[PDB]
C-alpha cells in the first residue's frame, strides 16, 4: 500500500521509518543503540529538541516494559513518531466566509507562489470563485507573474504600482473580493530576510488593516517552508509564527529530498497545523496533510 507516497518518502526512509530496521537488527537495547538511534534522528533533521524527547521517551517505554532487543523499539517508534504528525492533521476548511482570506507568508524560494497557484485552482475546482492579491509589491517581477497567471486562468489579480503599501493593496483586494461575492481572497507577502524587523512588522500591519474590514480576517496564515531546505525550514517557521499568528503550514518538496525528517521538528516545536505537502508538480501534488498515510509510508515493512 501507498506506493504513491512511499516513492516519494524514498530518501527520508533511507533514515526514518523502514530505515530504522538495519539500525535495529540483531542489536540489544543499552546505551549505545539510543546514541546510534539519535544520531540517525540528527542525520535526518528531526531536531535536537524533538530527538531528545523522542530518545527520553522511548527509553522510558522501553525500560518499564523491559524490552531487550532493539528491533522491539520500531513499534514504539511509530507510535511516538505517529503520535507528533497525527497533533498537527488538521485540514484547512476554507468554508461559509465572504471571503475566506488566507495570508500566504514565508520567504523566497520555497514555493510559496507555486502553492498559491495550485491552491487557487484546487478552490476553482470545488467550486469557490477564487481572487489573488499581490502584497509583494517591491518585487516587479513577482507582481507580473501573479498577473499573468490569473489571466491565464481567468482568476482576478488585485495589484498596484512597484513599491506600493502591502497593507492598501490587500485592503483593497478584500474590498473588491467582498463586492463580487469571492469564496476565497488569498494575499501573496514579501519574502525578503534582510531585516527581520521589518518584514515582520509589515505582517503586523498587514493584519491590523484587515480587520478594520472584517474582525476574522485574515482566517488562515499559511506559512510555506521548503523540506529541502533541512533545518531552515524550522529557524523560518519560528521567525513568522513569533511575528505573526501562524494557523497553517505547507511543506513543500518532500519528493526527492533525504531531508525529509523536518517536518517532525516543525511539527513538535510548533503545533501548527500542516494543512498541505507538496510531493510533485502537479496541482494535486500539493495533497492535503494526512499524518496516518504519512506514518504508514514511511514505517511500511
Ligand atoms: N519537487 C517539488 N517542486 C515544487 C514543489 N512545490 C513547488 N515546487 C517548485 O519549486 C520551484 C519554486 O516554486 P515557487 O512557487 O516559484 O517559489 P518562490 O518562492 O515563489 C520563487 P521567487 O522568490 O522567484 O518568487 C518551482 O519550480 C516549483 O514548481 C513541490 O512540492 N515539489
Ligand atoms: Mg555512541
Ligand atoms: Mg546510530
Ligand atoms: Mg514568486
Amino acid at each position: 500500500g501507498f506506493a504513491r507516497l512511499k516513492r516519494s518518502l524514498l530518501k527520508t526512509k533511507e533514515n526514518l521509518g523502514s530505515g530504522f530496521i538495519s539500525l535495529f537488527r540483531g542489536k540489544k537495547i543499552d546505551d549505545d543503540l539510543f546514541e546510534e538511534l539519535e544520531e540517525q534522528l540528527l542525520i535526518a533533521d528531526v531536531g535536537v529538541e524533538t530527538t531528545r524527547k523522542i530518545i527520553t521517551n522511548l527509553t522510558e517505554g522501553a525500560s518499564r516494559k523491559q524490552l531487550r532487543d532493539a528491533e522491539a523499539l520500531y513499534g514504539l517508534l511509530k507510535e511516538e513518531m505517529g503520535e507528533i504528525l497525527a497533533k498537527v492533521d488538521e485540514p484547512l476548511n476554507v468554508e461559509g466566509k465572504a471571503p475566506f482570506v488566507i495570508l500566504m507568508v514565508g520567504v523566497n524560494g520555497v514555493g510559496k507562489t507555486t502553492t498559491i497557484g495550485k491552491l487557487a485552482r484546487q478552490f476553482e475546482q470545488q467550486g469557490k470563485s477564487v481572487m489573488l492579491a499581490a502584497g509583494d509589491t517591491f518585487r516587479a517581477a513577482a507582481v507580473e507573474q501573479l498577473q499573468v497567471w490569473g489571466q491565464r486562468n481567468n482568476i482576478p489579480v488585485i495589484a498596484q504600482h512597484t513599491g506600493a503599501d502591502s497593507a492598501s493593496v490587500i485592503f483593497d483586494a478584500i474590498q473588491a473580493a467582498k463586492a463580487r461575492n469571492i469564496d476565497v481572497l488569498i494575499a501573496d507577502t514579501a519574502g525578503r530576510l534582510q531585516n527581520k524587523s521589518h518584514l515582520m512588522e509589515e505582517l503586523k500591519k498587514i493584519v491590523r488593516v484587515m480587520k478594520k474590514l472584517d474582525v476574522e480576517a485574515p482566517h488562515e496564515v499559511m506559512l510555506t517552508i521548503d523540506a529541502s531546505t533541512g533545518q531552515n525550514a524550522v529557524s523560518q517557521a519560528k521567525l513568522f509564527h513569533e511575528a505573526v499568528g501562524l494557523t497553517g503550514i505547507t511543506l513543500t518538496k518532500l519528493d526527492g529530498t533525504a531531508k525529509g525528517g523536518v517536518i517532525f521538528s516543525v511539527a513538535d516545536q510548533f503545533g501548527i497545523p500542516i494543512r498541505y505537502i507538496g510531493v510533485g508538480e502537479r496541482i494535486e501534488d500539493l495533497r492535503p496533510f494526512k499524518a496516518d498515510d504519512f506514518i504508514e509510508a514511511l514505517f511500511a515493512r
